[PDB]
């Protein structure tokens, strides 16, 4: 599916992002803040679709959202998988050493269909039950630490929504330095701009990627540069804040020197 | 704490606003249907906290917010261990009778509390490592379709923020109803109307409502009755949409017959 070096230079940027909120982000996080996190974007995800029996009956999926729901799961996936490497074996948690079946029961839709390679997540996932499954599931793989799962499930449910998970990951990205130069720590950032989100910018940004671009080992680079200048653009973002990938694989070599 | 009669009580209302949804929700709903319901109250519950590190640091924790998310986790959670008693010994999961041990993993904050009598709730809950832990255990506990704990776990969560848990489930449960009569099932309610959410109308309806007049044996269905006229005047309802308590209580005892 995605590449190895490429699922590497995701981890990358990944890093890159986390040290821009906090510099020794490996020090400072716990694997609990990322199961957290992880935990609130599945239910997230989960009000994309109409699952409620007594409020707005027969309201469509906004899958729209559903893409970025699941991209915003990747990215703490990616750091918990990242801290559980840099983790002590001492400080290892026992639930993410026990077998799996130990420690998750797994929910499965009633009705007949295909799942992922280790069955937590159901297709196709424009039904909600098999999504309500799915992001019961993850949950409680993110309860169990299992970051590199998710991150598989991740891929296979952007397989079956059909749209390109790495394009959109570089997307949002670049949205989440955005959030961070214009004010998001402190009580200032205006997320939701004369009745639009932020995250539904993303979309037209990401448009003219194909999946071979995006994934390909010598044309990415440039890929991921002109989605990451698309999305600064559609928020008219000076030149001199914003960086590039290859600024990112930088900070990410230079930065593992403590 | 809360006398079994007036539990009782509670679990009538929450049949009839739930008979108000659909007529024969026993029949419909299933019980993975309430534990959805209660994870998705308890990550609301948790965006009342100031848990993100990466945005709005040092915002303090909405707790008039989590009381009415705490007794949202309440009707979902009465509502579950009602729809447990009515379900067949052979269609009972697995799950809810496993040993708790082997179901679950329990959260624990990192620095020294107090606890419910399980254990899996911490005070005190102004504190947000400690709303985490025990948040995170509650989904875990409505995975394993424990809703009767749940229930014991709110009322220590109550008793431990300093409200009064069925002063306020009356309120949220007249809002409910009224949500049911204003089209909420359709597309055309407004819950924030003006920039004001409905659920932040409630605290003043339960101003003048002791402990006492709220548990008391012979003085609790006037003091429901009149926090639900609160609710319905704050609301500007009409006398003929109103109902009361034993209007409650008698599409209880009638609609307990298939
Ligand atoms: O240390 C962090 C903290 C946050 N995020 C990002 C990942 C995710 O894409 C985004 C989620 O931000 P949010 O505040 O939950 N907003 P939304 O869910 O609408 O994107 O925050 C990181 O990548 N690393
Ligand atoms: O069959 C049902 C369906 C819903 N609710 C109520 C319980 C809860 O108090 C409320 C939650 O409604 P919502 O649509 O999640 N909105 P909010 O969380 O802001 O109250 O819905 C019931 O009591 N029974
Ligand atoms: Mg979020
Ligand atoms: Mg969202
Ligand atoms: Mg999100
Ligand atoms: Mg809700
Ligand atoms: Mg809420
Ligand atoms: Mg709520």
């Amino acid at each position: 599916n995605i590449p190895g070096a490429i699922l590497h230079s995701l981890a990358e940027l990944q890093d890159g992002l986390n040290a821009m909120i906090d510099p020794s982000w490996r020090a400072v996080r716990s694997l609990d803040n990322w199961a957290l996190a992880i935990t609130m974007e599945s239910t997230e995800l989960l009000d994309s679709y109409p699952w409620k029996w007594w409020k707005n009956l027969n309201a469509t999926p906004d899958l729209a959202n559903v893409r970025i729901e699941l991209v915003d799961i990747f990215h703490f996936s990616l750091s918990g998988a990242m801290q559980m490497r840099s983790t002590p074996d001492d400080e290892i948690p026992a639930a993410s050493l026990k077998p799996l079946k130990e420690v998750m029961t797994t929910f499965l839709p009633a009705k007949e269909c295909t799942s992922d390679p280790y069955g937590f997540v159901f297709f196709p996932l424009t039904d909600t039950q098999n999504a309500i499954a799915s992001f019961r599931n993850i949950i409680q793989l993110a309860n169990a630490y299992r970051f590199d799962v998710i991150i598989e499930c991740i891929i296979y449910a952007a397989e079956d929504l059909g749209f390109n998970l790495v394009a959109y990951y570089i997307a949002k990205h670049t949205l989440n330095c955005i959030r961070q130069l214009s004010g998001y720590k402190d009580g200032s950032y205006v997320k939701v701009n004369n009745g639009v989100e932020d995250n539904s910018l993303l979309h037209n940004c990401i448009k003219d990627v194909s999946l071979d671009e995006v994934l390909d080992a010598d044309k990415y680079v440039q890929a991921w540069n002109s989605i990451m200048a698309n999305v600064y653009e559609a928020f008219q973002i000076k030149e001199s804040d914003r960086k590039d990938a290859e600024r990112w694989f930088a900070l990410a070599k230079e930065n593992r020197l403590a």
